[PDB]
């Protein structure tokens, strides 16, 4: 049983040109790309995005951080959207543990080059809001027997 | 005191060509190649390989997975019983930290790509099962000044 | 507001010919080269690096150990001193947590690769022992934007 999570680059990791790298990564345990789409974040879309923060202080400094490229992503896997959290790292990369990409990127929060749903709640919302679903795609891994038990 | 251990990379690791990605961690830390050897694991010696696990509900399907290509290994270093295991990291790879092998690769314990003795008296049974002595090859490495204090 | 610490590759670090890669880890965060020198450390140059061990029955081996090529770095970045150090890992590599560099290159203590400051006050001084001001190089990196928030 599979799931799929909302896996966003922000402006920094287009920006620092490790696009790649953070894409390599999910790769490499065998999740599959759903869907991929790069786009400029603009202010509309990001208070949906943080509508929980809508009011607070720092809400405008971050949609200023966020306005710019990003690759929207959907990656598939077994506990996808729980693994990727573990594979970002704390939101703060100085408490993120050592091999995340927090910790092996980034120093701040508010530069933290990734967001990833944090729950399946958040996923399908957050999924509905920066695809559309002609954008996600259907197909099997040529690995797959040999990626699940 | 160094030493030895028996790792093996399992068909996952085989069909998801990694096996050099998987020899490069365990040579960054200074551990010595003592024995290497490809073949094709059959019932009968993996149920030898897992006679711990005899009569358990899980081991027919354990042996299924395990029938396969795979490659022996023995490799030499200080703790490296333990360290190897601390590299490999949990069987469920949804558990192991960040930046150990099964983390880093895999999605499920039936596919967790390696294999390492848990214990001094296993690293003995599964080295003189899988390699008769005259596989095992004694050499000192060149940089040991500088690997071993 | 960003610190500077203090970072030694250590005669194994150069003799492995791993310098490189060192470098690159820091860097990946962001953190600023702000000195680099190679030399080759003295006893005199190590009797006060190490002035806390005075009087103990392993200095003499840590100084002659030590008493070769050595790469001098000062990066900086936000929290360095402390992010450099959890980077670094344990003292010993057996008890370092994957990831970090005593970890996944490094087998004992006395051959640990990498030196980095503990504290402010270390950072400080060894900052001061190993470089003259002249040598502290001030520039802005290029990416600030996309490093800090
Ligand atoms: N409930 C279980 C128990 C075991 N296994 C499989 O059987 C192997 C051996 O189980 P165990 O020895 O308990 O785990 P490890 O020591 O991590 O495995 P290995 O000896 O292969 O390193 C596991 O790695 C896993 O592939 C499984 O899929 N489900
Ligand atoms: N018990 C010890 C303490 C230090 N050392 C060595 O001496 C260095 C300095 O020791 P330390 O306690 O200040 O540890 P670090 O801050 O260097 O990690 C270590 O990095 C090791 O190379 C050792 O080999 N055994
Ligand atoms: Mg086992
Ligand atoms: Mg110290």
């Amino acid at each position: 049983h599979v799931e799929q999570t909302y896996l966003m680059i922000k402006p920094d990791g287009i920006q620092r040109q490790v696009v790649g790298e953070i894409i390599s990564r999910f790769e490499k345990r065998g999740y599959r790309i759903a869907a991929m789409k790069l786009t400029i974040a603009t202010p509309a879309i990001l208070e949906e995005h943080y509508a929980e923060h809508k009011g607070k202080p720092f809400l405008p400094g971050l949609i200023e951080k966020m306005t710019g490229p990003v690759l929207c992503m959907v990656f598939e896997g077994v506990d996808v959207i729980a693994q990727a959290r573990k594979m970002m790292g704390s939101t703060r990369p100085g408490e993120a543990a050592p091999g995340t990409i927090r910790a092996d990127f980034c120093q701040q929060a508010g530069r933290n080059l990734i967001h990833g749903s944090d729950s399946a709640e958040s996923a399908k919302r957050e999924i509905s809001l920066w695809f559309k679903p002609e954008e996600i795609q259907s197909y099997k891994l040529a690995l797959s027997d040999y990626i699940f038990e």
